[PDB]
């Protein structure tokens, strides 16, 4: 639409501390961001709250993977979701499996926080 | 005739740590970083200029509290603390304030109001 | 002869810390809120501290002590002793110097302790 | 329609080669970024191109983005790789390869050609 609505990014993470330390980081640099918990609690937020226009998930998560909870956005309504994925331990095959899916970037923890703002100001158009 | 501020932020989690850095730094505060008691201690030894420390209170193996009243038992007993504060409770937040921090806060933390607190200290 | 002002707008709990002060050789008075205990301040000179509950109808323990160290009674010793509050509050509370701050159900060797102390 | 091959390793490289001709696919061969450069330029019938990611001066990564950043920017590049790592690969995934197979080879790797022509 003509002006956009302000930005909200939604971070999943099964890691209370991580997640919330994320938020915290994104609201320091002026932007709105919101927690999910894992893939269930990141499909809802995506289906109650329209305004998420980026999601950023790490793939170690219990009870369901960032792989999986990917692959069911990319079958969904939101499968145009711009998604940059932010890892635990992973490997060559997964990271590829993820890529193919269309993420925006794919990062591996510790994050590199200076790089990671740069790729959501730029998806985000700040 | 002229001096420099710099501040400590101490947490057992780096996100938060470079949030809060960031942030002090974008507004002209200098800080540094330490990941627990031990590192904060390095850093106060090492690094006058440190003029006041932002500490959690959970962290592990050493919590905020041990590590603030180590600091009120040695040459830095006058250090500046304010605590920004994962879980807690009412009588570890009186045993804290009993040792004399400037401001207490809860996380998630209201930055306007921290920049506030570390401005007038 | 000093004296240990009692406040707390539940009657029963009030009577019943001012009995147990009593039995310990420490005289003690009520009041059952924050207008009677200024009142009390005010008048009674003998006071050497001051025991509150934060949990107050219609005037809070924290506005009390407000009230009290924006005064000529602002050096006054105060224990506040609460069976109802937060962290945050905690902290207001702390931030205007009380003596300490106990919750419900009181350790009243440690509050004796403290009143012993304060009275000298 | 021809199909590229690159590899600083000949054994690997021949049969690859052997393999794909002995099917229906025709296929040629290059030894390092500059000799794949060249048959690029010089051999239009290239139409998809197998590479590996070691190779030794100039990498099988930077063969790509010279090629991204070339008139042939629109190749169609399978990587076969065997000593490679996380961040290697997504920075190979960022310059649009058709898949990134992992070593020891296989033949679902002639299934991934036959669909690319």
């Amino acid at each position: 639409s003509l002006v956009a609505a302000r930005p909200l990014v939604l971070v999943v993470d099964d890691n209370a501390v991580n997640r919330e330390a994320l938020i915290l980081y994104l609201k320091s640099r002026g932007i709105d961001a919101v927690g999910a918990d894992g893939a269930e609690e990141a499909r809802l937020y995506l289906h109650y709250q329209k305004r998420i226009g980026l999601m950023i998930t790490d793939l170690r998560m219990q009870p369901e993977s960032g792989l999986d909870l990917i692959r069911t956005i990319r079958a969904s309504e939101r499968a145009a979701l711009s998604i940059i994925v932010v890892s635990g331990d992973t490997d060559v095959e997964e990271a590829v499996d993820v890529m193919h899916l269309g993420v925006v970037d794919f990062l591996l923890k510790p994050v590199d926080l200076g790089k990671l703002l740069e790729l959501v100001n730029k998806e985000l158009k700040i």
